[PDB]
């Protein structure tokens, strides 16, 4: 497992007008680096690059995998302005990503708003992506299950010890379907870090929690690569009405898993295993 990073920027982004400073971007990259075939992991809204530390593991020995820490989260430089934490900025940041590590025509793994910068810089650029896979992440999100997620997050947590952060964890990622205990251990590792005083707090800047419902069919018709629909059953971020219309202006391989909800930790084997066999199918 190596940990490394780049400097990007500055830039600018118009509409609005923001400063963008040079920011550092740390990532997790397992596998061959001279490898051609390239897997780009994009975690979730709190999430970070370690998310999927055990499946890159599996699948290394085939692919090269970069696993990108967005602005904010994990090792990744803090942003100084919370309106700069924007989709703008992370297109722009992944796009800056690609040229400087070399990277052409990969396989793009996203979780809910990793899933989102896939599924938009896909239907941008056509044939950005050798394949696209959606983790629990679709063309429609309803308002109010997006609200409760929020609200969560929304309220900053202080944690005495590994313990009690572990159990904190099993209470607002309860979805996710975690069947091993080993990987619940592996995955607080990774999500809080300790801070002068004794207490754990969650290893992303609170400032990127800083209404309505959410559309992205624009974007979801517009994308002409092989995709995977991963989708938990008990999700209501994605649901079964919104697969089904999906189907409808584009095609698409569906993954479900009983388990889980919003979303898919991507740790079980049972999981794992599926995703290297769907991979194996085109070569």
């Amino acid at each position: 497992m190596q940990i490394n990073s780049i400097k990007i920027g500055p830039y600018i982004n118009l509409l609005p007008l923001q400063y963008i400073p040079q920011h550092k971007i740390s990532y997790v990259e397992f596998g061959d680096p001279k490898n051609k075939n390239i897997i780009l992991c994009a975690h979730g809204l709190t999430r970070n690059a370690h998310d999927f530390d055990k499946i890159a593991k599996e699948l290394c020995k085939n692919y090269r995998i970069i696993s990108i820490n967005y602005p904010g989260r994990s090792d990744s430089e803090n942003l100084k302005k919370p309106y700069h934490y924007n989709y703008t900025t992370y297109i722009k940041d992944t796009l800056l990503f690609f040229k400087r590590l070399n990277i052409k025509n990969p396989i793009w793994l996203g979780t809910s708003m990793g899933g989102i910068i896939g599924m938009v810089l896909a239907s941008k650029y056509k044939n950005i992506f050798k394949a696209l896979i959606l983790n629990d992440i679709g063309a429609f999100i309803d308002a109010a299950p997006l609200i409760k997620i929020g609200d969560y997050a929304k309220k900053t947590v202080l944690l005495d010890d590994l313990a009690s952060a572990k159990e904190h964890l099993k209470l607002i990622y309860a979805q996710i379907g975690i069947k091993n205990e080993e990987d619940w251990d592996y995955l607080t590792k990774y999500s809080v870090i300790s801070t002068f005083g004794g207490k754990y707090k969650m290893n992303y800047d609170p400032a990127i929690t800083k209404q309505e419902d959410v559309k992205l069919w624009s974007v979801w018709n517009k994308i002409k690569c092989r995709i995977l629909v991963i989708h938990g059953m008990k999700s209501q971020i994605l649901t079964k009405s919104t697969i089904q219309k999906m189907k409808k202006t584009n095609t698409f391989d569906l993954y479900e898993i009983k388990y889980a909800g919003h979303a898919p930790s991507l740790m079980n084997d049972e999981e794992i295993y599926y995703i290297e066999s769907w991979l194996k199918q085109k070569s």
